């Protein structure tokens, strides 16, 4: 079991600055962070139809760093930039606004009180903040679980997604990063190295909630199947099949008018079939 | 004659046969029909695989009714039925009372939308109008094997409810009928959506109840489609509430989309968990709870 951390592209309110701060962490088990400043109960992760649907799509064309020689969230930036560019994912004019957005400070939450919390913020062309144009919606999982790290192994790694919002793209783009030695960054409070690194960038869209888009992603990274495919992926067709086989093995439930656990608990095979499906092919066995 | 009019996307006068009648409020009762071949006369016929009254039953390959289980989608499922159902071919309020008049102005409609070639018109005709089995014959006709209409492993329900009705169907019900096939003569699936304009006793298709929705699905063999699969989406679609009004009260293709955009906003994805079986599903009743508070008010 490993860590991933979810970090949002957001602003202050005692100053109007735009900085990160995370908003979720996983150890095989989902925490959110409340707006009060503590983390929720802890949660199995379940996901949005959109969110999974679009993360998809920003994948299959996704930008894929492997076995990447950098060790500073300011080379891993640099580099990744660089392949944006190169796959023209994002424009050579955007480049300098999205280097000082992926280095700006990350805080965590012991500083959230020492701010004046923190709002959704929307990269905009020039160095200010704007807001945001669509209708917000508050978050389920804060909602639910908020409104109220010893389980990290001594040999793990890390995972870190950020997530943040800027007008000036022309489509969300997806930046998936392997480094080759898993090392310590500024980012990430916690002392706990990194390996992974998950980056979505994009504009405002409908269907579309980056918020539910890093959850969708943080979770296929705490998947065990994904994230040994991640650790032996070559390229990004690899990946590609990983998140596929994680599709397959998921389950939609629709909403209905007339819940009851005992038409719920009727889904325990499809349940255990699902999972004994997406282990089937991995190395690994079901804990 | 020598002129081949195209097609002209214009919906000026639309809103000219919008009907003033406000639809009652139904139950539905959904059937879903699989296009097979029995190894007796090797003849292709309709057969049912799946109903919804409440649950959903599915029926094994032994002729017997499955047990009663919850309505749980496959991701791709519900991604290819909505990439069809955004090219969809809609009928709202269709005047005919019989399955022949429906597929007749249903494939005439998908010509008009260019959804099929003229050519696919006479063996997809063909394909609509055989016959409609059900449960009881099954015994009679020496098993049933699925089939692929040409122009000339098991499913998972199956394996997980299977292998071991009016009395519960409303007074006031009316039926939807999902068809279900493969055609490897169709460049792109087609879906097709019928409401007619008062319910119906079909006699080609006899139902418990009488027949208002027509959900056709056909195409070819594609990567990610399951057909059976699709059907079972659009039918878990039918049971729900909210979409049923919506498509009781729908005159466009682009309101029964904005119900099914709703309809995905409101649907819940459990990721592949290593937790007991148990625990993970019934981690999902305080979020569905919370998910659904204002879809239902």
């Amino acid at each position: 079991k490993v860590y991933v951390e979810l970090q949002e592209l957001v602003m202050d309110e005692k100053n109007q600055e735009l900085r990160w701060m995370e908003a979720a962490r996983w150890v095989q088990l989902e925490e959110n962070l409340g707006e009060n400043g503590a983390w929720g109960r802890p949660h199995l992760s379940h996901l949005t139809f959109w969110s999974l649907l679009e993360l998809r799509r920003v994948f299959t064309k996704g930008t894929v760093l492997l076995d990447l020689q950098e060790t500073s969230l300011a080379g891993v930036a640099n580099q990744l930039l660089d392949r944006f560019i190169f796959e023209d994912q994002i424009r050579p004019q955007d480049r300098e606004e999205l280097l000082r957005a992926l280095l700006l400070k990350h805080s965590h939450a012991g500083e959230l009180e020492a701010l004046g919390g923190v709002k959704p913020a929307v990269l905009t062309r020039s160095g200010d903040p704007s807001q945001p144009l669509l209708p917000q919606h508050s978050s389920l999982e804060t909602q639910l679980f908020c409104e109220q790290l010893e389980k990290i192994p001594p040999d793990s790694e890390a995972t870190l997604v950020l997530v943040g919002r800027a007008d000036f793209l022309e489509q969300p783009v997806l930046g998936f990063v392997r480094l080759q030695e898993a090392a310590e960054l500024e980012a990430v409070e916690l002392p706990v190295p990194i390996r992974f690194l998950f980056v979505l960038l994009g504009p405002e869209a409908p269907h579309i909630d980056y918020t539910q888009l890093g959850r969708a992603a943080a979770t296929l990274m705490s998947e065990r199947v994904f994230r040994i495919d991640a650790y032996m992926a070559q390229s990004r067709g690899e990946l590609l099949h990983s998140l596929e086989g994680f599709l397959d093995c998921s389950l939609v439930l629709p909403p209905t008018d007339a819940p009851s656990e005992q038409a719920l608990l009727s889904l325990v095979p499809v349940q255990r079939e699902l999972l004994r499906r997406r282990y089937q092919s991995s190395p690994a066995k079901p804990d």
